[PDB]
This record gives structure tokens, C-alpha cells and sequence, in this order.
């Protein structure tokens, strides 16, 4: 058994003190730290935050040398060895570790070195109260061995893999418990907020019960939603019996807000997304992740399923559980549809290829993303949408994609068997009464658009495309105010000008020679601002030419731009034939 002692020792310095005790080390024992954390496919080199590491054995300092960016080698010893080090935690995200005088958060991939060769043995973790903040509370899904329930104490994990899958959140925590199908759940909040926890918790109970009913079984015995609340932030990371979320304070509905709003909906969608991951990705997962190799990139083209299906259900289950109506849901659907269809990237990269290169193409994507890559999240979501609709028509509404998820989970998930790249398609190709082979293969390996118009028509859903109100409003929401022209580029407007974020290939901005990073200062010799950009553009029609003045770094460019026929990129979805819904949606 390996023992870990952690103490948030320096709040102002953002430093955790960490001790590791190895009862018996091997000859020239090695210690290593993951270079990436499960669920976030980007090499992050956490080891860089480890500071002043040293070792000791039998009352004497023990020599230890660092042999690589994330690996240490200990001198031989006949006695137990204790390794001491500090960890710098100043990254506000659900991914590494953060610590100041107001709160603390951490993933053990960042704090706990793994003992080479003894990684399958149990790991004990002793969390000591920070001397500077002893009244702080503790929240985590890691099995507790001692201490008051939301306070300091000892925890145990079956092995290193389990250890690094239990994030910790400490501070002046707000904790609201609830139950879904006899299982205990917790909503935990850290940060300034005005959340009506009873109401949010009541909605989570609904979402959660819907999911447990869906799989007809839960892979955990309790679940905790660890939430950091800031002014402007988004993000979440799934775990076997918990999730770490970073959300905006405006997303947590207050006691004085009766109706549902887009922000609170985004939060519920996020929670629904991480929760679903409990089955999809935490238990049911690709074989390449059984076990995880955390020293280097681990390639798999299956994220179209593990992220795609989840990206379809996080919103859909919100309507299915009765949190949002079909109007809100279809707006979200149109948003997704519009995003996938917006750029040329869909014709440059297949969805499986995108999953495979998540480590570079996706996680290290830049301004040219819409022109060169496709989202395995968004397109995977549309694939899921297609399968759900196709399976329903082919089985006369007896087989839903939800049902398929349940079954796939019991077969390959609950059993820890794992899925190979072709498992899901073959599983469907050998399912009595349904054939989706040609469709799925093209959806998965070709670089073209998917046909959902006909599919949605069969369920009474009408699809109409139109020009968004502006370059930054590609939604699934109509507007009596469609634009006649547009840059074919996203931008951030302010009194100082329009900061260009993305330039779409072969469109207006592109031909004029504008680039991401440039700052448009004037259009047709008129000051361009947040206030004036739309007024200025309601004066042109395709074919008109104007001069654009913009700065590239500190150089002022005088460019000529001719407004093209703008793309009808907003896919607005609406139900026109209710009786054709057949239960997919509730009017
Ligand atoms: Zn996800």
C-alpha cells in the first residue's frame, strides 16, 4: 500500500506540501507523474509544478535524481522511504490544481507521484487541514476511511488509477444533498454565488433519475457535483462517481428567478453531460483506455461516440426529463447544426480523424479551426441525432438510441470489456431489423455534410436556413433581422474597434486580406465600433465595395472589400407537424 500525505501548506504562495511513503522500494525505484489527465486529451506536463523534491530513509537523507521531465529515481534502501515535495497550484480549471486563501481544488494527477511497479496497489490519502484555514470543508468522491463527512481525514483508493480519478474541492463550501433512485447525490459550490440550491438540486434529481432509469443501473454508489463558481468560466471533467465543474455565477439560478433562462440551461446541460459520462467513458470506454497510458499521447478515433453521443444527450435528456420544452431544445439543436455546417473544415477532416488527432488538431486548434478541422463533439452529436431518428423509423419507434446506449453499456461497459473502433457499427450491423451501415461509415470516415433535412421532416420538423443577424450570431434561433452582408469572419467589437477572431476561407474578409488578430478600425471611412458596426452594414448589399482600415500588429492596412452573397449559415429548426414527432419530442 502506498501512502500520500497532502497539506495545503501555503495559501498565499499557492503551494501544497506532499509526502509519499513507500514501505518497500525496489532497486533504484522510480517515481513518475502523469503527463496528461484522463478526459482531457492534451499533454500538459503537470510535473513542472513539482518543487523542491527530496527523499529520506531510516532518518537519513536519501539521494534522488530526476531522470526525465516527469520521472525520478531513488537511491537503494533496505528501509521504507518517504519522498517530500511541494506543488504549485495556480491554474483555475477542472484539470489541474488551484489554491489561494479562498479555496482549493486538485486532481491527484497533479499532486501524487506514482510508484513505478507498485501502481496496482491501494493508495491511501491523508488530507490535513491547512493551518491558515482550518474551518474549511472538504468534498470528494474518494472513499472515506476517517474524519467527519465533509472535513479532514483519510481516504482510500483501490489503486493509482482510482486515486487520480477523485478530484478534491476545499473551502467555504455550500453543500446540498439529494437523492435519485435511492442513491445519494451532492451539489457542492465554492466561490461567491446566490444559488437556490433546493431548486437546482430538485432539477438535478430529475435529470439524474432520467439517466439511471435509462441505463437501468448506476455504476457508482453515490455522486458529487464539485462546482467552482467564478464570474466567467466554463468547463467540466467527468469521473467515476463525481465531476469537477467550473461555471459562471450567472448560470446558477437564484431564488428570485422563477423561469428557465439560457445561462441556467447551460449549467444543467453541463451537469447532464458529465453525469452521462459516468456510463459513457468512465465505465464503457475504448480498449485503448484499458488501462490508461499517461506518459504520452494515446490515440483513438472513438471520441465521436464517447463525446458525440454525450453531446447529443446532454441537451436532449434535458427536454426528455421535462426541464426544457421542445422550443428550447430545437434552438440548441439548430445551434449545433449551424456550427457544423458553418466552416470548410468538415470537408477537410473526417470525424474519426478529428478524434484521433485530438491531441494536436483539436486541443491545440487556433483561428483556422473552422477552415481545417471538424468537431467530433458537434458532428458526433449530429451523428447521434441521425441514429436515434433512423433507428426509430426502422423499428417503428420501438428501438431508440437511448435503448442502444443502455444495451451497449451492459455489454461492454458494466463488464469493462471496452469498445474497439468498429464495435459500435458492427453491433448495429448485426442488430435484427436495422441497417445503418452505409450511413455511419460515411458519417465516420468521409468528409461531407450529413443529410438531416429528410430525417427531421419525417418527424414533423422543418429546417430553414438564413443569414445570421451578424457574423458572431450563428444560432438555431431565427430573427426578423437577417443581415444582407457579412465579413465571413468572427470578431470582438469594442469602442476601440473590431478585433478579428476567425476569418472564413473564400469569404468577404478573406478576399480583402484581413486576418485573425487584425483590428478593424474603420469601414467605408467610418469609425467601426460595437455601437456602429451593424448600422454601417445595414447599408450594403452583395456587390458593394468599401474600403477597410485595419491594424495588423501596429501597421495600418488600407484594404478594399467587396461584400459577397453571405452564407445562409443559421439553421433554424421548428416543429410544423406535431403528430409526426412520435414521442421523440413533446410539444
Ligand atoms: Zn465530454
Amino acid at each position: 500500500m502506498i501512502a500520500y500525505d497532502i497539506t495545503p501548506i501555503d495559501l498565499h504562495g499557492h503551494l501544497f506540501n506532499v509526502s509519499l511513503t513507500i514501505e518497500q522500494t525496489n532497486d533504484e525505484q522510480e517515481l513518475w507523474l502523469p503527463n496528461w489527465i484522463p478526459g482531457s486529451y492534451l499533454i500538459r506536463d503537470f510535473s513542472k509544478h513539482i518543487i523542491g523534491l527530496h527523499a529520506e530513509s531510516n532518518g537519513l537523507s536519501l539521494p534522488v535524481k530526476q531522470i526525465s521531465k516527469n520521472r525520478w529515481q531513488l537511491a537503494r534502501s533496505k528501509h521504507p522511504v518517504t519522498v517530500h515535495y511541494q506543488v504549485y497550484a495556480w491554474d483555475l480549471s477542472v484539470r489541474s490544481a488551484y489554491l489561494d486563501q479562498f479555496q482549493g481544488f486538485f486532481n491527484n494527477t497533479s499532486l501524487c507521484l506514482a510508484v513505478e511497479g507498485q501502481t496496482d496497489l491501494p493508495c491511501e490519502l491523508h488530507l490535513h487541514a491547512p493551518p491558515e484555514a482550518p474551518l474549511w470543508k472538504v468534498a470528494t468522491g474518494m472513499p472515506r476511511k476517517s474524519g467527519q463527512p465533509h472535513s479532514w481525514g483519510c481516504f482510500r483508493a483501490d489503486n493509482y488509477d482510482a486515486l487520480i480519478d477523485y478530484p478534491f474541492l476545499i473551502g467555504d463550501l455550500t453543500i446540498e444533498e439529494f437523492i435519485a433512485h435511492g442513491i445519494k447525490h451532492s451539489l457542492v459550490l465554492s466561490g461567491r454565488h446566490y444559488a437556490d440550491t433546493s431548486r437546482i438540486t430538485a432539477d438535478l434529481a430529475k435529470i439524474c433519475e432520467t439517466q439511471i432509469s435509462l441505463f437501468e443501473e448506476a455504476p457508482f454508489q453515490s455522486y458529487t457535483f464539485l462546482t467552482m463558481v467564478v464570474g466567467n468560466g466554463f468547463g467540466g471533467l467527468e469521473h467515476r462517481n463525481s465531476t469537477a465543474l467550473l461555471c459562471s455565477r450567472k448560470d446558477l439560478i437564484s431564488a428570485h428567478q422563477y423561469e428557465m433562462n439560457d445561462n441556467y440551461q447551460t449549467f444543467l446541460s453541463l451537469c447532464c453531460h458529465e453525469y452521462f459520462h459516468s456510463w459513457n467513458i468512465k465505465t464503457l470506454k475504448p480498449k485503448a483506455f484499458l488501462p490508461y497510458q499517461l506518459e504520452k499521447e494515446s490515440y483513438t478515433e472513438q471520441l465521436w461516440f464517447y463525446e458525440g453521443m454525450t453531446s447529443y444527450f446532454d441537451d436532449y435528456l434535458l427536454h426528455t426529463s421535462g426541464i426544457i420544452d421542445e422550443k428550447r431544445y430545437l434552438k440548441l439543436l439548430g445551434d449545433t447544426l449551424s456550427r457544423v455546417e458553418r466552416g470548410a473544415g468538415q470537408y477537410q477532416q473526417s470525424v474519426t480523424e478529428s478524434s484521433f488527432l485530438a491531441w494536436t488538431k483539436f486541443y491545440q486548434q487556433n483561428e483556422n479551426a473552422p477552415n481545417s478541422i471538424v468537431s467530433y463533439y458537434a458532428k458526433g452529436a449530429l451523428i447521434a441525432l441521425s441514429l436515434d431518428l433512423m433507428l426509430r423509423l426502422q423499428s417503428d419507434h420501438k428501438l431508440t438510441l437511448a435503448r442502444v446506449m443502455k444495451e451497449l453499456w451492459h455489454e461492454f461497459g458494466k463488464t469493462s470489456i471496452g469498445t474497439a473502433d468498429d464495435t459500435v457499427i458492427n453491433w448495429l450491423n448485426q442488430y435484427p431489423g436495422i441497417d445503418i451501415s452505409d450511413f455511419l461509415k460515411d458519417a465516420l470516415y468521409n468528409k461531407e455534410s450529413l443529410s438531416l433535412v429528410e430525417l427531421l421532416q419525417n418527424f414533423g420538423v422543418m429546417v430553414q436556413k438564413q443569414v445570421p443577424v451578424d457574423d458572431n450570431s450563428v444560432g438555431g434561433k431565427a430573427s426578423e433581422q437577417p443581415a444582407r452582408v457579412n465579413f465571413g469572419a468572427k470578431y470582438k467589437a469594442s469602442p476601440q474597434g473590431l478585433d478579428v477572431l476567425n476569418v472564413y476561407h473564400d469569404e468577404s474578409a478573406y478576399h480583402a486580406g484581413l486576418s485573425a488578430g487584425d483590428k478593424i478600425i474603420a469601414i467605408d471611412h467610418l469609425q467601426a465600433t460595437e455601437q456602429s458596426v451593424k448600422r454601417i452594414l445595414e447599408r450594403y448589399i452583395p456587390g458593394d465595395t468599401v474600403t477597410i482600415h485595419a491594424f495588423r500588429r501596429d501597421e495600418l492596412m488600407t484594404l478594399e472589400l467587396t461584400w459577397q452573397e453571405p452564407a445562409k449559415s443559421s439553421y433554424v429548426l421548428s416543429v410544423e407537424q406535431p403528430d409526426k414527432l412520435k414521442g421523440w419530442l413533446t410539444p
